[PDB]
């Protein structure tokens, strides 16, 4: 393993987190 | 009402798994 | 270690299931 | 307004897709 690919695999989570954290704050401002 | 906060804590579930793994794998690079 | 990468993988697994819950769900409200 | 849960949808979605590559590039390197 490279850590070039394992800094990748992260990079694609942080990708993930940022547009789950978006559709979060999103619907919990229609909640309140 | 009850369907987005179930919505709502179900995404919770999945924020902190996701977060998880990422806290971990960046202890391991 | 492969095990490091593995517990990963099972949190990631974790998370894409209540993900997708939470989408399907959302789906059936907008209908 | 409607489009604001289609919104939370389309970035759910957005998410998924990150997710899923995270997940089969940690599988691929667990494979090495």
């Amino acid at each position: 393993m490279k850590v070039k690919q394992l800094e990748d695999a992260v990079e694609e989570l942080l990708s993930a987190n940022y547009h789950l954290e978006n559709a979060v704050a999103r619907l919990k401002k229609l909640v309140g």
